[PDB]
């Protein structure tokens, strides 16, 4: 009775042989487990097919004339009120539009044939609440927008999963910001004030790291007895590690020297050479100790993986 007709999207239309009654070919498909049916003054598998829901919707293919485009229309019982559309081209982009109860636009997905796309959501006046736009090389970027139109949120998503997260205050600032990195780790600022100061915590493999943002730099700060060590990481990213003790006795007294070539931090107690930190090229730390003349180090390098470890380091 039928021929079978490849459509876009991977559907199928049924097509009778000849025309029946009338001038007229049946029409069967079905979509979504619904079985659509319609008749055309064409052939070939275009026209109109219609279904209802078991909840009394409406729902309306159109195929396109030259079988390019399908058009899939979800009503309320009334066929009139959207509640949702879908056009698929042959290329494969497509456009989903969802409707409010009134059938004014609530959300619409473009999807390119290149898998680029865009998301935009509305509220009930109709204006842009939310953006999310994701490029052909999977980077992305999601903006949600207050009641005054203005930026509230950012979420930006690199090609390598690296990404940002920024709130906005009321003056159009940046308020708290996170960055994660490449390899997970994580940078967060709170509290941030006009000029660019606020609270830091550095997110690693075991530990958290915790102190302060400043126009100048990121200082990180861990305290054990009279000793501070400080990791400094600048605008750039560069990494400088300080430390400084209270204590006045030569037996006890913690000194340190920084290499930025190695990355190495130097203990030194009573004129020897203790311990070697090195803030190394995957955000470790490791920790390796100096024979008892303080001129040789010994054993093996070991990495931190917990705060009570660089506290003990530190002692």
């Amino acid at each position: 009775n039928s021929v079978s007709v490849d459509l876009p999207g991977s559907m199928k239309v049924l097509v009778s042989k000849s025309s029946n009654a009338d001038g007229k070919y049946d029409l069967i498909a079905t979509v979504d487990a619904l079985e659509l049916s319609g008749t055309s003054d064409k052939n070939n598998g275009s026209g109109v097919l219609e279904g209802v829901k078991a909840d009394a919707s409406k729902v309306k293919l159109t195929i396109s004339d030259d079988l390019g485009q399908t058009t899939l229309e979800v009503f309320k019982s009334d066929g009139s009120t959207l509640v949702s559309k879908k056009v698929t081209s042959k290329d494969k982009s497509s456009t989903y539009e969802k409707f409010n109860e009134k059938g004014e636009l609530s959300e619409k997905y473009i999807t390119r044939a290149d898998k680029s796309s865009t998301y935009e959501k509305f509220n009930e006046k109709g204006e842009l609440s939310e953006k999310y736009i994701t490029r052909a090389d999977k980077s992305s970027t999601y903006e949600k927008f207050n009641e005054k139109g203005e930026l509230s949120e950012k979420y930006i998503t690199r090609a390598d999963k690296s990404s940002t997260y920024e709130k906005f205050n009321e003056k159009g600032e940046v308020s708290e910001k996170y960055i994660t990195r490449a390899d997970g780790t994580r940078l967060e600022y709170t509290g941030i004030k006009s000029d660019g100061s606020g609270k830091a915590k550095e997110v690693l493999k075991g530990y958290v790291l915790e102190g302060t943002l400043t126009a100048e730099k990121t200082t990180l700060v861990v305290k054990e007895g009279t000793v501070t060590l400080s990791k400094n990481i600048s605008k750039s990213g560069e990494v400088s590690v300080e430390l400084n003790d209270t204590d006045s006795s030569a037996a006890t007294k913690k000194t340190a020297a920084w290499n930025s070539g190695t990355s190495t931090l130097t203990i030194t107690v009573n004129s020897k050479k203790t311990k070697d930190l090195v803030f190394t090229s995957s955000n470790t730390i490791t920790v390796q100790q100096y024979d008892s003349n303080g001129t040789s180090l010994e054993g093996s390098a070991v990495e931190i993986t917990k705060l009570d470890e660089i506290k003990n380091a530190l002692k």
